[PDB]
């Protein structure tokens, strides 16, 4: 039961291995924003800009500015993507890109809302972070976009997928300090009964990525999909959300939910958790579906941590300590420093990376973060 | 040098093994159109119907009624899905959808032109084989919907795919007894040049899967993308028009990169091509990259059969046999039919599946009959 250890190897392995990769390798001082192809070392690999990463990286650091520590090297590094984004990052209409040059000019425009919450996330945490009041307008007009999009984010077979109120959730609380109480308290009760009644399937308490409005399943590639990690991911938002509340029924449902999801996905022959499963058992539609990703797992991590501090339930417990033992194992590069992506079934490299077009500064900080709080908690009374 | 049991081995594999296989549990005999998402033992595991594989299969029944044997069964069974696509497969502007329900409800509407290639290529065959005249003004809207979009099919950085002149090579063969012979003369031309001149690295000797428009690379994941079993059908589809005008130094040309291209790709641990690489030697951003499929295989042992039938090079019988034994042994089931479509980079099988969203009756059984082709002729002089 060492907790105070644990505490220290998060602490540890943020400040002193995975900020310090970021802040060595991936700086466009020259251009603004920040370089997240990075091979194993460090190396660049791809100059351009991916602005789901760009914005998340903002966060991540302004994040630990408002929260952790007044740190002014932080504060220039969330300077140098906030206001390259700005200048860059939006078209006419104030609907932001998907990837520029490294200069800064458009690549892509997506046709989802997901750009725009990472966007409304990261300027809302940098006005914060560096009092800078017009980034709070960015953050509005980015925020109002998604809620506005919800419903279509992009008449025979009417679906609706897990990532939309699983996304608002968790930004709604990073917005909390910009929107009216009354705001924040109808999207945050609305989008965890969504999640919990449609997503959540009662009889076999997994989530299901997509179901009919109603929240009725349709035996169809996209009906039947499970996503391991997502679902693990959406039920530490929740926990967070409803012990806002104190409302320890719907945290102790989420726990119930996170421990079947790894009993069904656990891999038995390798170990770690499969990227996606077909519900009926029937061969997924995805060539990746048997890959085990540093997210999947690291997001785990932190529900069981946080599902331990909220409840005490000693499941979580002995299930962190079989995940602890799988992902630091396997995706943490002690030599080169931060963590492997991308491994396949039996857990070897399968890339040879620390970021590409899907990971950056995000995953492996904010949990290495939240687990460092839950073991901080459970050692330091409050 | 038994060329004659190779004629042989592929002539059985078609009639006796894989045309059976979709025979008995492909067909939708109640509704139209075909089950394509079938386990490994030929069960049902989806109803949805795929256009693409639809229209293939019309294609290949059509073809092989035409071209082989005319065997009442395959018109019945090419009849049972040009019906259900001329019913259920375009929107009202004409253009194909990508997916329909069983009953032919639309679920999909492609933004790309590989949906109307299939249609016009189907249809063109249907008209041929059922002397069914209905079926040419299908396939001539289809295929002037091609060439009327090939130029943007769905100002920072302008790329072009070679899937565009491939596909419009190929289909331009599978239209000829439709279109004014000096039409077909000119498409054929322009696009074996623009394939020759542009996505032919003459340096490295390798195909890329994207360039600019005037052939030069950009640094970019796109601009350093290579298919290997991609490039391998293009040459063979090149080999198979530059054969028509008895340009022996294309056809040459065309094998030199067949060469080229497996010895880039071979996986010298596990046996096998890979999926994807990147021709940097950078991370690549395809999880499937170092996966193992069936149609890169297939279409090997076709573009080696065909360079060999056409130019007499041991090389390229050298490489057959090399090629032959891997995919033979790797992904042809014998106990229950046909061939796996997905395996991992070891050769062990990835999807349990026989046929799914993208593989159905198209790749195999023409790659079959290719190369019982080009082993006869080998044979037997014309
Ligand atoms: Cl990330
Ligand atoms: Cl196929």
């Amino acid at each position: 039961y060492n907790f105070q250890a644990l505490a220290e190897l998060y602490k540890n392995a943020l400040l002193n291995d995975v900020l310090s990769f970021w802040e060595k390798y991936s700086l466009d001082w020259q251009q603004g924003g920040y370089f997240t192809c990075l091979d194993r070392e460090g190396k660049i690999y791809d100059t351009d800009k991916f602005i789901w990463l760009q914005n998340r990286q903002v966060w991540t650091f302004s994040m630990l500015y408002n929260q952790l520590e007044k740190r002014e090297n932080w504060l220039k590094i969330a300077s140098n993507g906030a206001n390259f984004l700005a200048q860059h990052g939006r078209d006419s209409d104030g609907n932001w890109y998907f990837a520029l040059t490294r200069e800064g000019k458009p690549l892509v425009h997506p046709y989802n809302i997901f750009s725009d919450c990472f966007a409304a996330m990261a300027f809302s945490k940098y006005a914060l972070a560096g009092g800078e009041e017009w980034a709070k307008d960015v953050a509005m007009q980015a925020y109002n976009n998604v809620l506005r999009r919800k419903d279509n984010p992009k008449g025979t077979r009417p679906m609706k997928s897990l990532a939309v109120p699983m996304i608002l959730a968790n930004l709604t609380l990073e917005m909390e300090w910009l929107l009216p109480k009354e705001t924040l308290e109808n999207v945050l009760a609305e989008t965890v009964r969504e999640v919990m009644t449609d997503f959540l399937d009662q009889e076999r308490g997994l989530m299901y990525e997509n179901v009919a409005p109603d929240g009725s399943h349709i035996d169809c590639f996209e009906g039947r999909l499970i996503n391991p990690g997502h679902g693990i991911e959406a039920m530490w938002f929740i926990m967070d959300i409803a012990r806002r509340q104190n409302d320890t029924k719907t945290i102790n449902q989420a726990v119930d939910v996170v421990l079947n999801i790894l009993n069904f996905a656990w891999d038995s022959e390798y170990g770690g958790l499969y990227y996606f499963m077909d519900a009926d058992g029937h061969p997924p539609q995805q060539l990746e579906w048997d890959q085990k990703l540093w997210w999947v797992h690291l997001e785990s991590l932190v529900a069981l941590a946080m599902g331990y501090r909220l409840t005490g339930r000693e499941a979580c417990w002995e299930w962190y300590q079989k995940m602890h033992d799988y992902a630091w194992s396997h995706f943490a590069d002690s030599e080169y420093g931060e963590w492997f992506g991308y491994l396949n079934r039996r857990g070897e490299v399968l890339l040879n990376l620390k970021g590409g077009k899907w990971k950056g500064c995000f995953h492996v900080p904010r949990a290495l973060y939240l687990c460092w709080q839950q073991f901080e908690a459970i050692a330091t009374p409050l």
